[PDB]
């Protein structure tokens, strides 16, 4: 039924307007606004004919680019005006008060002052709807003098989303926001590409309509809606205006009662409760980001450090006073990391933390053998750390520092009553174990020390406690008997009572050279004689006891007793194979 | 053409568990090693082949139920033991520890305090690898002995994901725990229920296997990992206890310091700065739902109400002093709400708010018109506005309420000073609009009046004001000549000079019985007289001049005088339709 009425693509800017303003589409804010204008502007432009719904009823509309002599049906083309419209249509209340608008666009138009004064006066003659249709218009002429309304509008939604903290910037904000819509609107300067601004502007416009959002973004407030538009220049001048505040707590910028971190602004409490008079804490406002934490408890054995770390912050941790900060500290990775906090939000500047530790009477016997354990475990050079332990200076370790005076208001010391034990607590993790492995002797004892002197090959010469001495002669012993020999010994030591104190008490007094000797020592075992040949010094008759009772059995027999290959005779245990010449 | 080891689908669970114990996988915590041995043991059911990797290198096993007699394969029938089981793989470090268990069921299964001794001594024996696999072990005997040290684990996560914040409460949850725990593992009651406890109690040690994490809901503390198992009465039992906790400001829990809503905690804070002295503040703790807002600044105008409403908390809004703590409000579909605040996040516990204002001199006849001028605007109904005023006694208006009395707590007072517009302030809104519509004659005076005289058919009766008087007087005479002869008139009532101050002038002392008079007016034009019959004094002869100015056009008096579809004759202005029997 229906007739589609013609329109001519390359009608002008005000017939458009003027066509398009017979719509009785309602917008609800700009950006649907400028959306429905640009799906009609798409329609015309694109070959088959859609619906237009008017203030008159619904329509159809061709575009017609190929515009021949052909049929005579409605046509419409540029040299049309709103009589010729009126024909196909009628009334339209709006299109109307529109080109008066456009005849009176000679009075108006004339100054800066003309066209605020039209801007500011919109409404008497126009209503909501309507103004938005303008601003959102074709014919750069009205478009560019309504959109002009928009600029306080845009203001009063920044300073809303700022807050009343922050309002010290808002004159900041105010000069930029002013400066950078005049530079976009100007009518007067840059006219050449004016219709490039103006078009720019109201993407921007479509961006900032219905809420503005205030963020940090690397210590600085941004404006999210005019990121990716040509509002953002003023993101970058408020930039330039955080860039060049000063340095403070934490790395961040310090603005009058205010700090800004990476991501979040804070207000700084000064006066807080529960805590050393003097101390200070942190406040976020407005928008922030950062992790709710849950915190364990305050502790005080941490020291603040200057250095900066990109690792995530971990949900639980204690609290603590660190430069005279209520601040969040936690564990990640076997160190101690600090970061701002918020009440129960930490935000992510992280920084690094470090526990010194005081070695009131030097590193002693007990706490060189455990520094050298949490060393194995952690597989940290020992030769390194025993470097550091013969300077007797301060230095860094498994993520403290060990000082040798007093304090420097740091308090965790060890002292002369150092357990092993009480050294490993200071590293303990998931790879550093406290459990007692010296001792005694064991066979996981044993086994400890066996594959430490795999990774450390000359750990005999660093281990200065008795304990830990014994073992590693223990595992030398073993090592210099070769496989087999001590397959066997193993199904015995730790059931000789007593062996390990004898083991202790010599390596108190004859340790020098010890382990030095038992690298020639060759087993060799008879019905009378056990003899480890070749240590004449030594701490293992109760073992060499307990070996050739155990060598009372399968007395196979040529020249000695035989376990199954090894046929142990006064020559010592040997099976053939090894040297170079056929010896003995 | 290589082991493709049978195993037969019953196999009872000692040698399953064996069997499986040649594994060579190695999991990061409780969840992997159940998930792994769920694989496996699905896998047989099956009836097909699959991999299955171990420490004695790669095999590959199937299964299904009676196997027939003679094939070249290794085959694991239902009764058969770990010495045929290393015919096939071999060697197993750990396997073998397992059976070494097995025998000693008899010493260490008889009592609790010896199945305790057992628990807590594994780790001499077996490694943390091993451990957890026996507590994922199909021998209830075994997997439910070796779970007992997970326990204490559980329990020491729950008391961190707590935080020293509530320690208070430890007690209650060690409790609860030790108590469901208890019944959940328990070897000598309710041991025909053993077998699912056990195999319940595996899934919820998966749950919390990594992370514990305490969350609010409905103002009770909740282990999220908790929930969904058999630890699930853990909740349960800690809800039991908040649930009979005090209430408390906008509907907490009170609980020593802290305030428990639906979705967060909070320390109560005393004595807050910026503020009153005696005025309270929150600070949220732990894990907190909630909305980041901005503050635009402090209100007092706000009275808190007892009353809980379900809306979202908008992200803008103020701060405000409510029953003595500092709170949040916002305003949301033209009313007032609040929301507990804890510097800047807001609290999901929105209650409802009212705005009260003193009327210190009564309704006076702008308020009158001013309150029945913002009905219209939120089709609120102007009888029941109307029937409030005339009681003289508060009453509930658009989230406001209006009183009398003048030191009652809160306040916005109205006095005899105040204007129309002073009233619409008030309920400025979307709907709500404060231009100036009264004070004088316009096409868009005439236009809302006309409209709002639509919706409201009497309103001619309830308007108070001079102005709101003349502006209804109008569209009376209006809608009583009909809108062709209007539609002429309207042409020039809006340029007769003087005109509206004439009919609010005339309205202020002759207004009563008026606009029943003008109601039965009828129209007359000639040259000679122009006149309303039936309306003696009236207020528009200088429009009834303006009428006969314009009565100067057009004439074939036929009858007399026409214009486009009409015709002023000696009788009146007709096109000629509905009535009965024609017309005169």
């Amino acid at each position: 039924l229906r007739d589609v009425i013609l329109v001519s693509k390359d009608i002008p800017e005000q017939l458009c307007d003027a066509l398009f303003f017979y719509t009785s589409h309602n917008p609800k804010d700009y950006a649907d606004a400028f959306a429905v204008r640009q799906k009609f502007d798409r329609n015309l432009q694109t070959g088959k004919q859609f619906k237009f719904e008017t203030v008159c009823g619904l329509f159809l509309l061709k575009g017609v680019d190929k515009i021949t002599p052909g049929v005579p049906a409605k046509v419409l083309k540029a040299t049309s005006k709103l009589a010729d419209l009126e024909d196909i249509f009628g009334v339209s209340p709006f299109a109307r008060k529109y080109r008066e608008l456009l005849k009176t666009a000679c009075q108006w138009s004339l100054t800066v002052e003309a066209l605020d004064v039209r801007a500011q006066t919109l409404d008497e003659i126009f209503d909501p709807t309507e103004i938005l249709w303008l601003q959102v218009a074709a014919k750069i002429h009205v478009s560019s003098m309504a959109m002009r309304r928009l600029v306080g509008e845009v203001t009063a939604k920044v300073m809303d989303a700022l807050g009343s903290n922050l309002s010290a910037l808002f004159q900041i904000f105010k000069q930029q926001i002013v400066r950078i819509f005049q530079k976009a609107l100007a009518i007067f300067e840059n006219v050449s590409e004016l219709p490039q601004r103006i078009a720019a502007l109201k993407m921007a416009f479509a961006k900032c309509a219905r809420s503005i959002t205030v963020v940090v973004m690397e210590r600085t407030l941004v404006v999210r809606e005019f990121a990716g538009t040509c509002l953002a220049s003023i993101n970058g001048a408020v930039a330039k205006f955080f860039e060049e505040l000063p340095n403070g707590f934490m790395g961040a910028k310090i603005f009058t009662t205010l700090a800004f971190f990476k991501e979040a602004a804070v207000r700084i409490v000064e006066n807080i409760p529960n805590a050393p008079r003097g101390t200070k804490g942190f406040e976020v406002v407005g928008n922030a980001k950062g992790t709710q934490v849950v915190v364990r408890g305050m502790r005080n054995d941490l020291t603040l450090l200057d250095q900066k770390a990109d690792i995530p912050v971990e949900s639980e941790g204690w609290s603590a006073i660190l430069g005279g900060h209520l601040c969040y500290v936690f564990r990640s990775g076997d160190r101690f990391y600090a970061a701002p906090l918020s009440g129960n939000f930490a935000l992510h500047d992280v920084h690094c933390c470090e526990r010194v530790v005081c070695l009131s009477d030097g590193v002693t016997p007990e706490i060189n053998d455990g520094l050298i354990l949490a060393a194995i475990y952690s597989s940290f050079s020992v030769a390194e750390l025993v470097a550091a332990i013969k300077k007797g200076e301060p230095f860094k370790f498994l993520g403290h520092k060990f000082v040798y005076a007093k304090d420097a208001a740091v308090s965790f010391t060890l002292a002369k009553a150092a357990t092993i034990a009480d050294v490993l607590r200071l590293f303990q993790s998931a790879r550093v174990k406290v459990e007692d492995v010296w001792s005694s002797l064991t066979e996981k004892s044993f086994e400890f020390w066996r594959l430490a002197y795999g990774k450390v090959r000359n750990l005999e010469e660093f281990v200065k406690t008795c304990f830990c001495k014994a073992q590693m002669a223990i595992v030398i012993l073993a090592t210099v008997l070769g496989e087999g020999i001590w397959h066997l010994v193993s199904q015995v030591i730790y059931k000789v009572g007593g062996l390990f104190t004898k083991v202790v008490d010599f390596c108190e007094k004859y340790w020098k050279g010890f382990c030095a000797q038992l690298k020639r020592a060759k087993l060799i075992v008879t019905e009378t004689l056990c003899v480890l040949k070749g240590v004449a010094q030594h701490c293992f008759q109760l073992l060499l006891d307990a070996i050739q009772f155990m060598y009372k059995s399968f007395r196979k027999c040529a020249l000695g007793r035989i376990h199954g290959d090894l046929l142990f005779w006064k020559g010592g245990v040997h099976k053939i194979i090894q040297e170079g010449d056929e010896i003995w």
